Order: structure tokens, then sequence, then C-alpha cells
């Protein structure tokens, strides 16, 4: 059963253990399930669950309701999260959200990041070099945007980071990234060379 080792102290009330068994559900598929759970815990005041469920609302960027995401995350970062920073500047880069604030986006990453050696650290760094990569905050800093893929990748998995980034430039995200083949191909030329198998794959396969 997915998230067994957290069930019995979530259906006791126990604030943070229904927040743990949402995220095991956001993992396992059931977004349902993890809806509920961290309704749970937010009506307790927990920002670590506000911002999953402002990250549930932009799940998919083009069924979202990225204004409600919005109000969400800034109820998560009120109440503590660097989780809800990381969201929340997910948000404030994107026209659908509201009028974009980048700026802002880059000192709530920089303080979700502030602990080099924490879990926050890895998806704030991740975002950090999107945003320099992107264009959408004055010219692309490709050498900045490498620094901060660096950071996330080494507390993660080595060429990780800039995989991600490949992939969300191949991709796009509607409101933020318009989908670009030179970026895609850079960043995973990026991750290859790093040594992220995957990476060297999906350049080969984009290439050709």
């Amino acid at each position: 059963e997915p998230g067994s080792q957290y069930q019995q102290q979530a259906e006791a009330g126990d604030r943070r253990a229904q927040y743990y068994l949402a995220d095991t559900w956001v993992s396992s598929g059931d977004y349902q399930k993890a809806e509920y759970w961290a309704q749970k815990a937010a009506a307790q005041g927990d920002g670590d669950a506000l911002a999953l469920l402002a990250q549930l609302k932009i799940r998919n960027p083009q069924q979202a309701d990225y204004p409600q995401a919005r109000q969400l995350a800034e109820k998560a970062v009120e109440a503590g999260s660097k989780s809800g920073e990381i969201v929340l500047a997910r948000v404030l880069v994107n026209r659908q959200a509201g009028a974009t604030d980048v700026a802002h986006a880059i000192t709530l990453l920089q303080d979700a990041a502030r602990d080099s050696e924490s879990d926050a650290a890895v998806d704030a760094q991740m975002l950090l070099g999107l945003i320099y990569a992107s264009g959408v905050h004055g010219p692309e800093d490709d050498v900045k945007a490498s620094e901060y893929f660096k950071g996330s990748s080494s507390l993660s998995r080595t060429g990780y980071a800039e995989y991600w980034a490949g992939m969300m430039f191949q991709q796009g995200e509607k409101g933020f990234i318009e989908p670009n083949k030179q970026k895609a191909l850079h960043w995973l030329n990026v991750s290859c060379l790093e040594g992220f198998d995957t990476g060297c794959e999906e350049f080969d396969r984009i290439s050709k």
C-alpha cells in the first residue's frame, strides 16, 4: 500500500503525517487522494500541504487554475514553507497566474535554496537555472544557469537538472517557456557531458 507508513498518524489527525501521505499519493499518481490528505493538513495550517495543493492546481499547464495556485502558494509561504516559495516562484513566472514578477520569483527561490545541502535547494536551484536559461528575465545567461543546475544535480544526480531543463525546453510550459529545440539540445548536451546517459539518448533522438 502506498504511504502505509503515514496512514495511522494521518487518520489520528497528525498534520505532518497527512502531508507526507498526500505527497506519497502524488508520486503514486492518485491526485484525488493526494488532494484529500493535503486539504486535511492545510486545514491545520500546514504550509507544505498548501504548497502541494498549489502544485496540484498547475500540474497540467493546459488545464490549470494558476490564479488559485497563486493564492495557495502565498498562504504556504506565509505559513513558513520553502516548498511554498518554490511553487509561488513557478506561478509568478507564468502569465496565466496573474501579472508576472520574475524578480520576486528569483528572491523566493534564493531563500528556498539558502540551505544548499537541503531538499528544498534541489527544486529551487532547478527553477533558478531555468529562469536564467529561458530569457524571460533579460538576456539568457546560460553560464549562470549552468551553475544553478550543477548545484541542483550535485544534491540529486549529476546531469539531472540539466536534463530536466532540456526536456522543459523541448515540451514547453504554457505561459512560461515556449518550446525551443535549440535550447533543448543545448541543455541535453550539457546533461550528457555531465554524465547523465538519458541526456545523451534524448540529444541523439532530437538531433536525428
